[PDB]
């Protein structure tokens, strides 16, 4: 008697795969809104936030600071004092695209006193506050503005 059972020969087919995937997502936004009139002085260059119902009481209050530093700094003597009425009003375009520059004056007109030839004016009446000058429209970026610089 005799027997031979040779074999038991099998194999294995294994196979895996690396599953690695990167991803990058980021999006910001600068939601800014501003609708008002920018007040500025022609003399030096004061700055104040005025609106449709801007009250002189306010503009005069903050103005005190500007004028204070001006005279304090000691730069002039009567350059600013010589004239203190005309104000520069900076308006903003409808779509805040361009910037309008219009100057305005107070409602306190004066007159000259003299008892000798006091009629050196043209034949007109109702002489009231007239337009001191035309308006200047220029892009906020166009005008000489100290654009903020990134840190």
């Amino acid at each position: 008697s005799a027997y031979r059972k040779k074999g038991k020969g099998k194999g294995t087919t294994v196979g895996m795969g690396k599953s690695s995937r990167r991803f990058i997502n980021m999006y910001g936004f600068d939601p800014t809104e501003y609708s008002f009139i920018q007040f500025v002085d022609p003399l030096t260059g004061a700055q104040i936030e005025e609106n449709v119902y801007a009250d002189i009481r306010d503009i005069q209050e903050r103005f005190s600071e500007v004028r204070k530093k001006m005279v304090e700094n000691d730069d002039i003597e009567m350059q600013a004092l010589g004239s203190n009425t005309t104000i520069h009003a900076y308006f903003r375009k409808d779509w805040s695209d361009k910037a309008l520059k219009i100057d305005l004056m107070p409602h306190n007109p004066l007159k000259v006193c003299d008892k000798t030839n006091g009629i050196a004016k043209f034949p007109e009446r109702e002489l009231e506050l007239r337009q001191t000058g035309p308006a200047v429209e220029v892009d906020v970026k166009d005008i000489p503005a100290q654009e903020v610089e990134h840190e």
